[PDB]
């Protein structure tokens, strides 16, 4: 689905997860991907 990471709940980083943040989810299916630090 788009946009994404509301069940998550978390934000839409696209390319990587940028440390410390860690994935939790995707976003815009494989290209974007959820980030939160809990």
């Amino acid at each position: 689905a788009p946009l994404s990471c509301g069940r998550n709940g978390g934000v839409c980083i696209p390319i990587r997860c940028p440390v410390p943040m860690r994935q939790i989810g995707t976003c815009f299916g494989r290209p974007v991907k959820c980030c939160r630090s809990w």
